């Protein structure tokens, strides 16, 4: 018997253990998946010394960890067997595939993390606030009172994740790249670091935020918080919630311990689902709201109709360039240069402080450092120069996210330091026909109902963008280099950028809004179940959303706070 | 962290657990090193595919390795790409980019070759194959009496196997597994014997395996603790060792240097006696920093004083691969003591078999799980159950057949046919030790952690090796035909060089130093000096094809033997 | 001259071609030593688009033929944009 | 001009690239290392398969090709012919 039972131990579980184990409530969390970040529980993977100087590398950790949510039935061609090998008469149903699934309706993709702290423990750490136009409503007709409230939220949620945007000023590539691309806009868009959750150690090593900075998910009592009360319970499959017969209340939460094969069924008084926008409404669906199966629009859901519809994820366009030779030359514009490098008359020389110097002091000495003692090697840029982290966010003119950077997970023989990925990403009308639906007769590995995407971008305003957005990194990356053979600009598959959101969405009423939750995250005429994640974003955004649905979290915890008692110590 | 401690163990893979095991288990007050951190879950140095999530999705496990495998020495790049734009900044010349080696001749790598930082080492995430060797791929532990050097050898690998809880009956459940196994065994009749692979592994379920790991041997859990009140024991990960400090009489080692990567501070540790287990290519790095061998590009004209035969007579092991799509007689044969009534689907539809009945050819759990798949899945074309293990076969190296065999599926991969028709084939060929192969380390080229760039110059030996090599091709092809056709897409090939991680001899094992041009003695010691061993599949001295870790605990706990006998233990 | 599941009456081939400025330092010459398949001697190139205009303007006609581009159709998977071998 | 090509006109990418021959290939630095150990294998790219060992391979026209048959390039030519406004122009 606890106060509160978190389902998942991902950042937004995480901001409500924050708040609600801190402010004296008895708390459970459940996790799917496992402990497997070391011994700091729920951290990020790439904080290791070894994935920090190979990384190139980590790509590999995240592909381990993306489980596909939909794989349509393979119908390729194999028509090289020997004739002795077995060899089908059909497309039969192989290897995981789901049946349910239109191929050319679907979010290919789209994928899943089970591990203590999801997909924290790998994520690129980017979190933007979202201005007006991408930003769901928490007070109606008062801009300035709803501007307030997001103010208060996104400060507190930054503090949780330790967001800053100063980690990078040192690097040459990052500098390079933003000088550029300020002169070039003539003042028409804005140009900044983008904001990233970590805290940089040393000149080599950032400390990339994930759950375990929001919470650090050990078990309390401890000493060094001897009274609070918490405890984490991995390797347990969350799998319903049970309503009472008024559909006002959940009673228990049913679920299964992976180890041992044995169910249960744990009492609370307040039920928090954070189990990621797939998982959430894949757990709703299998305890009754919503609809399973097929959707049949001829016998429509009692409760909760809009769950699962007026799903959104993010058209996303990438490419990478290689740096202009006119930008190269440009970071060695101080320096006096004489002789042939390698030779004994060689030298690159500066003027500490001149007023007439396009660099401080500390560019130059790194230059003229790397010039002299790395006389083979031709570029002016030192080799452990940090990466470039650069955004122009969206805006009315330009309704797409931007991210000009060095990103672990890519999609040898030109120089890294040349490399510059770009991706910019589109915000997606919602429209009731783009569904996330479950089998009433597939199931997936842990014998749940098989999610099923029937998902196509909105023609319209969501496809016009995404081709301009397409035509606008095209222009943009030209003005730093031109593209690298073998990352040219293309539309990335659908769902990839993992954005996913509304499949559990907030508005301010159920029936006006189309929508499951309210402004506090609480499931419309229950008392005691909330949501949390990028599942309750109502609205077309192409930011980044987690820090937004952090956001929305801690509002949450405060209508908790102010509506349940913690039990005596 | 203290100054002074009785054992210092560098590495903590499973050689260097074996190590901590034998000697915090009598009483010494043990540190061990590594230069990577915790990652595996709170069992410390555990295998990563011993979840529930990687079990059922073990398609995604090959990303899990590829992470961790960082390659040793990597060539100037000189690929040519022409399509830059006009603006990009474009090369002149194949400069030294990306962290490559220009002392590594690309034609004279192994370029496969690959280090893991992590605590635990390999052992987080390797296939398991724990095979002994037969007389014929392993080296002399007793002179001139074979029966001895025998039984020294069971005696030593039986403690082995039970340190990694080596087991052959794990996979006897499976369909596919006795399917291959029996149709080999039919097939090679009075020519050829096969078994399950020896696998380090505990059965837990159906469907979930403990593959055991460095974590299996030792816990490497700080001591004294609630069950391990009178032991003692320290793992600092995050920590390069960079020298052993020798006396200037070569008779002792007087400290460690080690890097504290998170700090950034330096540091000498004291111990009585000092362990290397850092792999085959680190522990030979640490030794010729330390003034062992030689730095630098070889040059006979100037052999070193200590050491001479370290980084040579190097070996690693020829590899050859493909997979098979189940033939069509197998898959019917799974099914032969049914009975089918008329076409799946159908309300009368009905798959039968009689129990106990003597005309059957498998027994009835075999016929009951076949029956019960085809009966449950009639959408479903194959006999084959949905979650049946994969087969693990192996006929062992023998002289008639001198490359060891694995008839399998390992998650290490290098999606359209049905994953239960698929099986791997992996033969592992012998390598002569030869003195021109070897791995040295640059005088001016350094590596991510500082350290002089570990190089290559290596071929594969004309002669018996290279014949072996290819006629072992032939035999997979001959072999593999046995049970179905090549897959599309892995076809029969040869790995490149190194990629199969068996390197050994880079800091061999003899009776005498001059004479069997060797490092370390058959209790580990390297010669000359009293309180300096080192472990790992580096000792190994002979050509071998089999999977070296066993061999390798087992010269581990036969130094172990020694160190107990010649060391005092501090007290409590 | 292309460089088969989408069909065929839905797609366009945009080629756009840069003027080259001449520059005396690029050159077609032949081998004193090596010869062709005719025993002629060998053709040898030492070719690189000029820096300044023909560089501007092929970078710039890059971006022309992508914003021209999308006005038809958004680009076929496998014929991305790209420079073509020089 | 044939009645088959025109009917098949994804067929004849095959035409023009048969009698597109390279004008200078440099030498080939292709790292072959899965041979078998008992293939011949080289020691250095040594001049192999026509190639031109005078030609820097990063200063090349590596596309430039010639035809020869009668009719020259003519014979598979996309036939656009436009004029040169002054500013192309001798
Ligand atoms: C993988 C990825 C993710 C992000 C970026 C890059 C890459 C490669 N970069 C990134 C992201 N977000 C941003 O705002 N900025 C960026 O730069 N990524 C997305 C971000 O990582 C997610 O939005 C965020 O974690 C979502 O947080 P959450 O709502 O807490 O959800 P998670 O998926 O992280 O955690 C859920 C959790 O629940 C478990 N689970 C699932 N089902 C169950 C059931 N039935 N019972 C119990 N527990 C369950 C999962 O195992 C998981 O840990
Ligand atoms: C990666 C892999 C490995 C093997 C198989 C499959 C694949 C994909 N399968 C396999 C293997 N071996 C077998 O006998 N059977 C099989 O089925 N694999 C190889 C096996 O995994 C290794 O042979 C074994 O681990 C070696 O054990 P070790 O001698 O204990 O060495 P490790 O590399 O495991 O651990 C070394 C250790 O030391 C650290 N380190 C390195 N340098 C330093 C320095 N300077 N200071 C401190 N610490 C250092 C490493 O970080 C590491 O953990
Ligand atoms: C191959 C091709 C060519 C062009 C286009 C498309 C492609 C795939 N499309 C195109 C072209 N030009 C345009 O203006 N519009 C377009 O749409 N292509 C180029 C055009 O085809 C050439 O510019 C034109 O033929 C050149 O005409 P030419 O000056 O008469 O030269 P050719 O290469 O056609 O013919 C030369 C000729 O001489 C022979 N030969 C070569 N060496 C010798 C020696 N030593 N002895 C004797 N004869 C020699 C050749 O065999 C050849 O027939
Ligand atoms: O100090 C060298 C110069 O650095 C440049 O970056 C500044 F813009 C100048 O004002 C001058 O301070
Ligand atoms: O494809 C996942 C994406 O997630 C987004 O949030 C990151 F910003 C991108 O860089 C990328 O990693
Ligand atoms: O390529 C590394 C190899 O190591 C060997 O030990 C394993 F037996 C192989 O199956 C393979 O995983």
């Amino acid at each position: 018997k606890y106060d509160v039972v978190i389902v998942g131990s991902g950042p937004i579980g995480c901001t409500y253990a924050r708040e609600l184990v801190g402010a004296g409530y008895k708390v459970a969390m459940f996790d799917i998946g496992e402990i497997d970040s070391g011994l700091k529980i729920g951290a990020h993977k790439k904080n290791t010394v070894e994935y920090q100087k190979n990384i190139d590398k980590f790509v590999n950790v995240i592909q381990g960890q993306l489980m596909s949510v939909s794989v349509p039935v393979n119908t390729l061609v194999v028509d090289t067997l020997s004739p002795t090998s077995w060899q089908a008469s059909t497309f039969f149903v192989r290897n995981g595939s789901n049946p349910e699934q239109d191929p050319l309706r679907n979010l290919s993709g789209q994928a899943v993390t089970r591990v203590v702290g999801g997909m924290s423990t790998h994520w690129t750490c980017a979190t933007p606030r979202f201005d007006r136009e991408q930003r769901p409503l928490l007070v109606k007709d008062d801009a300035d009172a709803d501007d307030a409230e997001w103010d208060r939220l996104y400060t507190k949620a930054e503090s949780y994740f330790q967001t800053g945007t100063d980690q990078f000023k040192e690097s040459i590539r990052h500098n390079l790249v933003l000088n550029k691309l300020t002169e070039e806009y003539k003042g028409q868009r804005d140009f900044q670091q983008i904001p990233l959750a970590a805290t940089r150690r040393s000149p080599t090593f950032v400390e990339w935020s994930s759950a375990n900075t929001v919470f650090d998910l050990q078990n309390r009592p401890n000493t060094d918080a001897p009274e609070e009360r918490f405890n984490l319970f991995p390797a347990v499959a969350c799998e319903r919630v049970v309503r009472n017969a008024l559909n006002s209340e959940i009673e228990s939460l049913h679920i299964h311990d992976l180890i041992s094969g044995d169910r249960f069924e744990i009492k609370a008084d307040v039920y928090v689902l954070t189990a990621g926008a797939v998982h959430n409404t894949q757990l709703l669906v299998n305890s009754g709201f919503g609809q399973l199966g097929r959707p049949n629009p001829a016998n429509p859901p009692e409760l909760l109709p809009s769950l699962g519809s007026y799903i959104t994820e993010q058209s996303l366009v990438f490419c990478q360039t290689v740096m202009s030779t006119e930008l190269i030359d440009s970071v060695k514009s101080d320096m006096t240069i004489r002789g042939t490098p390698g030779e004994l008359t060689y030298s690159v020389t500066y003027t500490p402080g001149a007023s007439t110097n396009k660099h401080p002091d500390w560019w130059n000495e790194k230059v003229k450092n790397h010039m002299m003692q790395h006389q083979e090697d031709p570029l002016p840029i030192p080799f452990e120069d940090p990466e470039p982290q650069v955004t122009t966010l969206f805006q009315p003119s330009h309704p797409w996210h931007t991210q000009i950077h060095r990103d672990a997970f890519s999609y040898q023989s030109i120089d890294s330091r040349l490399i510059v990925d770009w991706r910019f990403f589109g915000r997606t009308e919602p429209k009731e026909e783009n569904k996330l639906w479950f089998s009433d007769k597939i199931t997936d590995a842990y014998n749940m109902p098989q999610p099923t995407f029937d998902f196509r971008f909105p023609a319209g305003r969501t496809s016009k963008e995404a081709e301009d957005m397409m035509t606008d990194m095209c222009v943009m990356s030209a003005k730093i280099g031109g593209f690298l053979p073998g990352s040219l600009p293309q539309f990335m598959e659908p769902g990839l950028c993992l954005h996913l959101g509304g499949t559990h969405r907030m508005g301010f009423d159920e029936k006006e809004d189309n929508c499951c939750v309210n402004t506090d995250s609480r499931v419309f005429g229950f008392k005691n179940l909330f949501l949390g994640g990028c599942g309750n974003i109502p609205t077309a955004y192409g930011a980044n959303p987690t820090l937004t649905a952090m956001s929305l979290a801690i509002k949450s915890c405060e209508y908790i706070k102010q509506n349940f008692t913690p039990s005596p110590f």
